[PDB]
Parts: C-alpha cells; structure tokens; sequence
C-alpha cells in the first residue's frame, strides 16, 4: 500500500514500471 | 495495480464503477 | 479499493494508518 | 505542478478536489 | 487537470497519444 | 505535459527539480 501510492504519486503507468503490491 | 490507477483516474470511489484489483 | 481510495484521499503515508486492502 | 503532483499522490480525480494549477 | 490524469494512466509518455490540458 | 511526466516518473518535488511546463 505504501508503495503503490509512492508509484501513483510518479504517475502510475507512466512512471514505466509496474504497480507495487504493497 | 494499472488498472485500479485508470480507475481512480475515473473518480474512484465516486466512478460508479468497482474498483478492480490489477 | 474503495477504502484505499479514501486512504489516498486523506493523503496516504501523511494520515498515520496502514494503508486499507480494500 | 508540486500542488499538482500532490493530488495526483490523493488520487487525483478520486481525490474529492479540482486539480491545482501548479 | 482531470484529463491529465486519465493519461497518466494510460501510459503517459507511453500511451500512444498527446497529453491533455486539463 | 511530456516532460512533466517524466518528472513525476523521477520522484515529483522529492527529486528536488522543479516542475516541467511540457
Ligand atoms: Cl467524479
Ligand atoms: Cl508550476
């Protein structure tokens, strides 16, 4: 959960990397 | 993960639509 | 999701709970 | 754009707010 | 804005498309 | 809007770097 929303926070998909499970 | 993001881009919660799991 | 949703809402990491699962 | 990258990071759009301009 | 962030997730950069104003 | 996305793809305001226009 936490990293995930570090990952939507750089843009989710458009970060180029896939989706944390956390 | 991606798609649960294109759902909160949707409005989430207030989308009308459940959110999904990937 | 939905709760997790809401989690972000109230800004993530920045609200002190663990992140929902739903 | 940091106001705006902050809102992305609530869900952007499932947020419950309008996207800041910065 | 809300646009936007229906791009991101999308793909952004990698969605095959031009990014939107709002 | 491009480079705003791979600026948030790069850690957003945590990077330290200021917001792109594009
Ligand atoms: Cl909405
Ligand atoms: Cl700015």
């Amino acid at each position: 959960g936490d990293a995930y929303a570090q990952w939507l926070a750089d843009g989710g998909p458009s970060s180029g990397r896939p989706p944390p499970s956390g």
